[PDB]
């Protein structure tokens, strides 16, 4: 306002709507956590795996609503839409939803740092880069290394994962 | 009796009765816990889960005997019938008759607090709120969880069950 | 007033009105402990007993005013009569009495409770099952066990207590 | 079955009997226990002296389960009968029935006792004499120098005793 | 010799014969370790398992050295024959020849007890008692408990034993 420089009205708007991306996001791990921890699913880990995903998306919400103060760009709220199905069905189904919507948060990751260039705001684009854009590469690695991992549980490849778990030294 | 006061001769058998029922679900645990540590058997983490539950039921019917001397009440004690059963199957045999047992211990539960309420005795239904129904409840959702994991293993559920034991972070 | 949700006058009149009556009752306890210290009846832990109790129920008016003002209730204060007695009798009269006084003391609370719930008050409710019923359940049941004791001694009996006491492992 | 070794049907179901006779004595020691715990009866040493021997006449009985699967016996459980007495009279009464108890216990062990010795099972002999032959001498001279000190008190008996409490040193 | 007393001549030559059977059980285990640790075999703990048994065996044998001299008896060795199989094929095969094994020494100890019965030689009984009599009942329950386990995995059983391993709580 008395702060406000170099930062567009169409970075401030982007923001508020990757907000509520990211807002969306946490809802959705909120919900596939819960889904776990039924007494008919009763998959601890997968439960835990997905809660903790819902803080990590609403941290990023609130840093990006940091930013937007800090800059003098001004917070503005919309509705959050339901996550997009009540049951989540398999390990496997519910990873392979979890990587299709990191891969459309990291895609409004880049669209946003694409407008910040264009923009010539350099603060925008590095906060994007010391912040999010390697948090998403190293997520959704882990996330594909996973996938690989139950599609050679539920399919020799049991064999293989229990050796490679129960011999080898790991983290 | 010089201390009872709001303390119904309706109540006062009523918990009588319930110290049978958990002195016999105690007796029924111990049965499942030794016929686990058979040599034929030999599932040494099923032993000690059953072995443990009786510990929990005789505990139970102990805070009851206190509370029956804490309000003058008297405490009579019946024969205790042994368990349905002398052998106890498989693990999954063996936690749906756990899970029935525990289902009776809560239904005699809540009617002993629905007695209580229709007495206006609010010591007695704090008592069972306090120290018996969500023990009850929390008992019968890990109940239910273990059913479901062996029920995918003795039957992909094998590969997914490993998957969260072995990759995934949990308790 | 600005806070006040769910919270009759009916029960903030009997709120009161149980300060007053648990005020009276550290008065009676006052004075029980004063007459125990008199040079004429020097029966130390018996002044201790009771003094201990007159700290106890003024805590307890204490907290229903703290109560009151959470709810949004307006204390009231009326005249404080004094003890029923001057001079408390032996050991065995002075716990008869202090029975006598506790059990009045549970039925108020039993009576504000009844009072609550046909309000539909369940904080209220709750507030005398967590903080007061109990208490008074174990501190009439402590009263009965030494009323049973003091009877033994002043009337064998002297024998049996003894043992328990100077053989027997006890608190 | 796999593992049974010198292990003779009579020796196996004598067992059986006895896990239940010691049940039985858990339980009748659970009774004493909660008897000297009412208000009007009101002794806590002589209630936690019988609620301790609750618990050691069940851990008595968990031992010879765990020895019956040692052997490769199947453990078998029957009804087990409520104690005696509903009321146990005073301190006097109820330690006479408990060394009555005692003894029932130490001629069943003794039996026992002879009939591996007659069927050549000295793991079995061993076991009892290791045991439960001491423990139940060192129980039944502290309950008869007990029932000594309880007579010499309710009947010079009062005094000797008082001397020997509170002048002279002792455990 | 000077000290020789109550210490017959049967009791003596048994004690030396028993010596070479428990060499030749710690030969046997020996053979059994190394086999495990072959390349072509390699299951480590079923190795160390072994290995740890080989350790035992001869330590029994010195134990009824040092009692030989004791006593006043002489020792004398005899040749030790090699251990009857030169591969021991799978662990369920080795496990198996381990529990003949040790029922072997078990029933070696019995007729040695029974002849020192026999002979009223009451320190010999109570040596065999004290220090190998349980040493085998519980050495041949967990190798049953082993034996179960095994034949479940090797033939829902895999499901069952996984379950018990990586949920349930156990040593
Ligand atoms: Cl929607
Ligand atoms: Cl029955
Ligand atoms: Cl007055
Ligand atoms: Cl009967
Ligand atoms: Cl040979």
């Amino acid at each position: 306002s008395q702060i406000r420089q170099n930062y567009s009205t169409e970075v401030e708007a982007a923001v508020n709507r990757l907000v509520n991306l990211y807002l969306r996001a946490s809802y959705t791990y909120l919900s596939l956590g819960f889904y776990f921890d039924r007494d008919d699913v009763a998959l601890e880990g997968v439960c835990h795996f997905f809660r903790e995903l819902a803080e990590e998306k609403r941290e990023g919400a609130e840093r990006l609503l940091k930013m937007q103060n800090q800059r003098g760009g001004r917070a503005l709220f919309q509705d959050l839409q339901k996550p997009s199905q009540d049951e989540w069905g398999t390990t496997l189904d519910a990873m392979k939803a979890a990587i299709v919507l990191e891969k459309s948060l990291n895609q409004a990751l880049l669209d946003l740092h694409a407008l910040g260039s264009a923009q010539a705001d350099p603060h925008l684009c590095d906060f994007l880069e010391s912040h999010f854009l390697d948090e998403e590469v190293k997520l959704i690695k882990k996330m594909g290394d996973h996938l690989t991992n139950i599609q050679r549980l539920v399919g020799a490849g049991c064999g293989e994962y229990c050796f490679e778990r129960l011999t080898l030294k790991h983290d």
